[PDB]
């Protein structure tokens, strides 16, 4: 595994991971109190399966409960105390232990835009009056004011203010303990449309400089001000600036909106296929996560944003080939059986040498995705839902398969 920053320093360690998100949305209702137990006993399938990081769920503490219910997943944590619903603070740094020691680096998602304001019995209890929440301020909307430089999770009420210098260094500190106490590799910010990218940065100076560093911002265009650049900009530039800001990757939400809204063909204008490096290189793509994706259990979990049945291995396929640095759904990996594809991909792109940087050249004149990759050992074709007969019609070279799946509707080859 190579560390090593962007050549503009964004914090994309060295650009070779491939991440699992190790939870799925109802996970503190599927196995209760027991999944860092899972997750430790996991730890070595993980590794064996090629995954060089694992997305693990909110630390802190959550009992939050709502009436459609949920709760205690860790979006609305009420202190950073370990012992919530996904298991004991011991449990924790055995299984972040047990990961780590496989080869296998810990990424904590991290939740700084608010906390459980309400809940009566916390360790993190922050008065009124002080500037220590978005409502001290007057708070006309959902844009910043003066006690919050992003925006509010939904009424805002429960909204930190994360530039207060004591709510600042709650969380540098807290970041510092995960790395400390907890084998912490890295980062995933959450909502990061709720606060200043610029303070993600200043979080990832300050305790993890190192590390690796995602964040999710999702924001349409039209969630924009019509006096701002962005209300007319693409997926791609929006998600982009962030990145800039926040010298951080990003979650690719732009391949996200393809894949959802448009065809195969069009997943080339997602991040992760822009033909600058700067720009592909700090693309995080994914399939699903534990909000836009289905889980096991009640509701079928969140499916805010589903990709359908017919095109998941397809969706695999590509962001698994492709540049940027990809994510692969537990659910899907460990649950639904795309487990034995997946890891054949996995294997395809390490043997290909494949990374956040690689290039990536798309054809025209046939159905579908056609594509060429530019892995560092290997160069690969790419043809997902194509009527592409053989590599030799797109690439010079000698080539072979390596994937053929779904009645010719994944296909890799490899020089
Ligand atoms: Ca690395
Ligand atoms: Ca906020």
């Amino acid at each position: 595994d190579q560390a090593g920053k962007s050549p503009a320093g964004v914090r994309y360690h060295g650009g070779d991971e491939i991440i699992l998100q190790g939870f799925h949305w109802n996970v503190v209702r599927e196995a209760p109190n027991d999944w860092y137990n899972i997750l430790r006993q996991q730890a070595s399938t993980i590794a064996a399966d090629g995954f060089s990081a694992i997305w693990m769920p909110v630390p802190w503490r959550d009992f939050s409960s709502w009436s459609k219910s949920g709760g205690g997943e860790g979006y609305f944590w009420h202190d950073f105390n370990k012992n919530g619903r996904y298991g004991s603070d011991a449990q924790l740094r055995q299984a972040a232990g047990a990961l780590g020691g496989a080869g296998v680096k810990v990424l904590y998602d991290v939740v700084p835009n608010h906390m459980n304001r309400g809940y009566p019995d916390k360790e993190i209890n922050l008065p009124a009056g002080q500037g220590f929440w978005r409502n001290d301020c007057a708070d006309p909307g959902n844009y910043p004011n003066d006690c919050d430089d992003g925006d509010r999770f939904i009424g805002g009420e429960s909204d930190l203010n994360t530039g207060h210098p004591q709510i600042y260094g709650m969380f540098r500190d807290e970041l510092a303990n995960l790395r400390s106490g907890y084998g912490a590799g890295g980062f995933r910010f959450d909502f990061v449309r709720g606060y200043a990218p610029e303070r993600v940065d200043s979080w990832m100076s300050d305790s993890a400089d190192s590390s690796f560093c995602v964040g999710e911002l999702w924001k349409g265009p039209s969630e924009y001000p019509s006096w701002d650049w962005r209300n007319t900009a693409s997926w791609q530039q929006i998600i982009k600036d962030w990145s800039d800001r926040a010298k951080c990757p990003v979650f690719d939400f732009a391949l996200k909106e393809r894949m959802q809204n448009g065809s195969v063909a069009d997943w080339k204008h997602g991040l992760n296929g822009n033909p600058d490096p700067r720009w592909r290189e700090v693309a995080v793509t994914f399939v699903d996560n534990h909000d836009t994706g289905y889980s096991p259990g009640q509701n079928g979990g969140q499916h805010h944003w589903a990709l359908q049945d017919g095109l998941i291995r397809q969706a695999y396929a590509y962001i698994l080939t492709s540049p940027g640095t990809p994510v692969v759904y537990w659910s899907h990996m460990y649950d639904w059986g795309y487990g034995d594809f997946i890891r054949q991909l996995i294997q395809v792109r390490r043997t290909a040498g494949v990374r956040a940087d690689s290039a990536i050249s798309f054809h025209s004149g046939y159905s579908g995705l056609v594509a060429t990759v530019s892995g560092s050992q290997q160069t690969l074709v790419v043809a997902l839902n194509s009527d592409l007969a053989n590599p030799g019609q797109v690439a010079s070279g000698s080539f072979s398969e390596a994937v053929n799946a779904s009645n010719g509707q994944v296909r890799v080859w490899r020089s």
